[PDB]
C-alpha cells in the first residue's frame, strides 16, 4: 500500500513515521525541511519509546510522487486554497484520499475538487508539537476515528482501521463522520480558543469557576449546532462534564493553536470557528459565544 | 478548625490551599516539622507557584487539641494508628473527612470515633512530593464529598463551599460509596500494573491486548462493585470512558509506582485485599484483581 503525506507537521510525519515502520510505502512531500530529512532522516521523539527512520522518501514537488493509492492530507486549514496544487497529481482512477485536519469543512471542499466516494474523514486525538528541521514530539494519545464522507460501503474503512492498528495506532470505525467531527468540536471550540486567546495552557482556564461555566456555555451552544445538523444519534449535554474532567487530567497542555499563536504562524479559525457557525446559522441555532470567540481571536492576531 | 493527619503529597496540598484562602490549618508533621518549623512549606503548581512563609506545625496531636474538622489524608498501612493519632482531636461536634485510597477507610474510622462525624472524599490529584517541605501538584486535584452516615446536607454542602472558596474543583454526591468504587475501577487497573511491570500508564494502554487486560480487570471492579448494595447500579462502558480518560494523561506515573521506586511499603490491603474481601462476602468471581493482588504482594517482599 502506497502513501502519499500533504502537509507534514507535528501530525502528518507522525502517522506517516508509524506507517512506514510497519511497512508501507510512504512518499512525503516537504517543503521547510526538504534538505534536514533527505541528509539526515526523521526522528521521533515519543512517549511510548523513541525511534528513528534513516532513510525517507522525500520529495518537494507533488507532480515527482506521481499517482498514489491513498492520500493523508494533514496540512494546516489555512492552506485550504492549496488543495488543488498539491493533491491533484496524485489522483488516479481508485484514489482515497484521507483528512486529519481539524475542524469542518475539509472533507466537503475536497470532495467537490475530486469527488465525494473518495474521500475518508478521520478525527485524531493527538498531543504533539514539534521540530527543528526533522523532528517529531509525540506527547499523548493518538487515536483515530475513521469515517467515510459518501456513507456506505464497510470494507475501505475497515481496511484502513486494521492499517492504523498494524502500525500501533488506536483505530476506531464509525457510521456518523458528522458527529465525531461535531464531538471533537466541542473539546476543539473552547479550549483551542481561549487558549490561543489569553495565551494560557488548558489548566489555567480550567483553575477559575467562572471561567469553567464560560467553558460549559460554550460547549452547549456547539452541541445545540450539533444536534441541529442532520446527525444520526443525539450529541447529550452530560458530554460537557465528560470533556470537561477529560481535559481536567492534561496537566499543563498548551493546545495546538495556542503554539501557532506562540510561533507567530496564522491559525485556523476558519475551520474550526467560522465554518461550524455558517453551519448553524444554516440551522437558525444562537451561538454568540463561540462567534464573540471567533471574532477576537482574529482581531488579537490581524 | 482544621487539622492535618497525613502530611503526604495530598494532605499537606490540600491543607496548603486551605489556609491561603484563610482557615486556620494546624499540620501533623512528623518525617519533615524541623524543615517546616524553620523555612514553611513551598507549593509548585502548574496553576502558579506559591510559598507559605509560615506553617502551623505540631509533632503530637494531643499538643494541636480538640478541632472542628480533620482532613485524614494517611497512607492506608498507618491505619492502625487511628486511636492514637486522631482521638485528642475529637471533641463533641468534630467531623473527620477521610480523602485517603481504597476502602474500608470510612467504615473503620466509624468504628472507632462514631459514624455520624464521618465524611468521605474520593480526591483525584497528581502529585508527587519530596524535597521535606515542597509539595508538587502536576494536575487535577477535583474532590467528590460524601457521608457516610446519610444525614443532611448543610454539613456536605458547607465543606464543599469551604473547598470551592479555596479554589478546589469541588462536588457531592449522595452515593459515597459508588464513588469510591468508581474510582477503583481506575485504580485497581493502573495502580497495579504500573507498580508490577514498573511502566508509566501510556506503555500499559498502547498494546492492544494489555488494552483488552485493563477492559477485564474493570469489569471485574465493577461486577464487585454493582453487588454491594448500591444505590444506583455502575454500567460497564464507565469502562471506554476511563480507557480514553486516562489516554489524556501522558506519560503519568501513578501513586503505587512511585512508591515502589522509592522502596516504601505499597497500599494493596486498601486498594485490593479490601475489596477483593468484599465481592468474596457477595461471592463475585474476581480472578485477575486476585492475580495482580497477589503477584504485586510477591514483588514487593523480597
Amino acid at each position: 500500500l502506497r502513501i502519499a503525506i500533504v502537509g507534514a507537521g507535528a501530525l502528518g510525519l507522525y502517522y506517516g513515521a508509524l506507517l512506514q515502520r510497519s511497512g508501507e510505502d510512504v512518499h512525503f512531500l516537504l517543503r521547510r525541511d526538504y534538505e534536514a530529512i533527505a541528509g539526515n532522516g526523521l526522528k521521533v521523539f515519543s512517549i511510548n519509546g523513541d525511534f528513528t527512520l534513516p532513510h525517507v522518501k522525500g520529495y518537494r514537488a507533488p507532480e515527482e510522487i506521481g499517482p498514489m493509492d491513498l492520500v493523508l492530507v494533514g496540512l494546516k486549514t489555512f492552506a485550504n486554497s492549496r488543495y488543488e496544487e498539491l493533491i491533484r497529481p496524485l489522483v488516479e482512477e481508485g484514489t482515497q484520499i484521507l483528512t486529519l485536519q481539524n475542524g469542518l469543512g475539509n472533507e466537503e471542499a475536497l470532495a467537490t475538487l475530486f469527488g465525494a466516494e473518495r474521500i475518508i474523514g478521520g478525527v485524531a486525538f493527538l498531543c504533539s508539537n514539534r521540530g527543528e528541521p526533522g523532528e517529531v514530539h509525540h506527547l499523548g494519545a493518538g487515536r483515530i476515528i475513521l469515517g467515510e464522507f459518501l456513507p456506505r460501503d464497510t470494507g475501505r474503512i475497515e481496511e484502513l482501521a486494521a492499517m492504523f492498528r498494524q502500525a500501533g495506532v488506536d483505530c476506531r470505525t464509525t457510521d456518523d463522520l458528522k458527529r465525531a467531527r461535531w464531538e471533537k468540536l466541542v473539546w476543539n471550540i473552547p479550549f483551542n480558543g481561549l487558549c490561543a486567546l489569553l495565551q494560557q495552557p488548558v489548566n489555567l482556564i480550567l483553575a477559575r469557576d467562572v471561567s469553567r461555566k464560560l467553558v460549559r456555555g460554550i460547549m452547549l451552544e456547539v452541541i445545540a449546532g450539533a444536534n441541529a445538523q442532520g446527525l444520526a444519534t443525539f450529541i447529550a449535554d452530560g458530554y460537557v462534564d465528560d470533556m470537561l474532567e477529560f481535559t481536567d487530567a492534561m496537566g499543563e497542555y498548551k493546545p495546538s493553536m495556542e503554539i501557532d499563536r506562540e510561533e507567530g504562524r496564522p491559525l485556523e479559525i476558519a475551520a474550526i470557528f467560522r465554518t461550524p457557525l455558517a453551519y448553524g446559522a444554516r440551522e437558525g441555532i444562537a451561538m454568540p459565544r463561540v462567534e464573540m470567540l471567533a471574532t477576537l481571536l482574529e482581531q488579537a492576531t490581524g
